[PDB]
């Protein structure tokens, strides 16, 4: 039932401070007596109860088992770069084309990410980007967790993708 | 193929300082021509490639979907509290249930592990553990990431116990 959100991306492009943004605004304290302390966190965006996941092969997975597991269990992914490395924009085809090949499917619930947009030191440009997602027929959201711009919209764009990949 | 070590326990238990001793004297440089750059880094345990995993609830998995995956796809796991945490070691039945369901046998490679050996106010007493330890029908090990005591012991008792398994 929950909608299973798995943020992908190379290291260091804000993975980690996006998510944290987005649960910041948006835990809720469920109640339910009928477990131990009676109230645990879950988090909803536009009105769905998400699951959140970091699939990180730079620092935390590096050394991992379960890169095709973050694949197969995620939903819809959030494949993120930072505007200020180009290495990082270049890696978003080799994660993507990982997804298509674990999920084995054309059809995946994405949103494209250019991170760290408060940032002056630009070389990835936001058309070089929107080639990217219209290639993929994805939508492409530029965002700052530094300066909190349009972190929410990122995690709401890839939740009604998730929502129309479900109605299908 | 490789042995895949699953770490888990309550926050704040050292299983990111354990588990970042281990890879620091453990890591080889393997030389490989065909693929991008040439030289990929794994982990060798007692003559074993090892793939290392965390399953940390209280933080980078609270919100997750992937904590059964988690054990389904570990061989053996570590299993840590630290020995001035009564909670930490108290919560060690519930992960080891856990595994048990979702592994669906009796008999899973686990070594049980009491860290912060190093530090003045223990309130899990050696004999507590190894009770414990000795229910379960599993090696017991204390250990210090911070003076770097038995770290490596007891990845290669669960190397081990691992490798005891396969051979039945
Ligand atoms: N200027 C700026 N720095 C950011 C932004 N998001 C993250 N950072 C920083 O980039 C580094 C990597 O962030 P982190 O969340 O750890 O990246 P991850 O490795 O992809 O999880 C840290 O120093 C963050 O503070 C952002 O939008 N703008
Ligand atoms: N004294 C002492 N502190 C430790 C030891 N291992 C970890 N710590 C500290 O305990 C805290 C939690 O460590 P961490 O590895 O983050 O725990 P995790 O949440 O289980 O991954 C940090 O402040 C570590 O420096 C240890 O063996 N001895
Ligand atoms: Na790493
Ligand atoms: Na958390």
């Amino acid at each position: 039932t929950e909608y299973k959100l798995v943020v992908v991306g190379a290291g260091d492009v804000g993975k980690s401070a996006l998510t944290i943004q987005l649960i910041q605004n948006h835990f809720v304290d469920e109640y339910d007596p009928t477990i131990e302390d009676s109230y645990r966190k879950q988090v909803v965006i536009d009105g769905e109860t998400c699951l959140l996941d970091i699939l990180d092969t730079a620092g935390q997975e590096e050394y991992s088992a379960m890169r095709d597991q973050y694949m197969r269990t995620g939903e819809g992914f959030l494949c993120v770069f930072a505007i200020n490395n180009t290495k990082s924009f270049e890696d978003i085809h080799h994660y993507r084309e990982q997804i298509k090949r674990v999920k084995d499917s054309e059809d995946v619930p994405m949103v494209l990410v250019g991170n760290k947009c408060d940032l002056p030191s630009r070389t990835v440009d936001t058309k070089q980007a929107q080639d990217l997602a219209r290639s993929y027929g994805i939508p492409f959201i530029e965002t700052s967790a530094k300066t909190r711009q349009r972190v929410e919209d990122a995690f709401y764009t890839l939740v009604r993708e998730i929502r129309q990949y479900r109605l299908k």
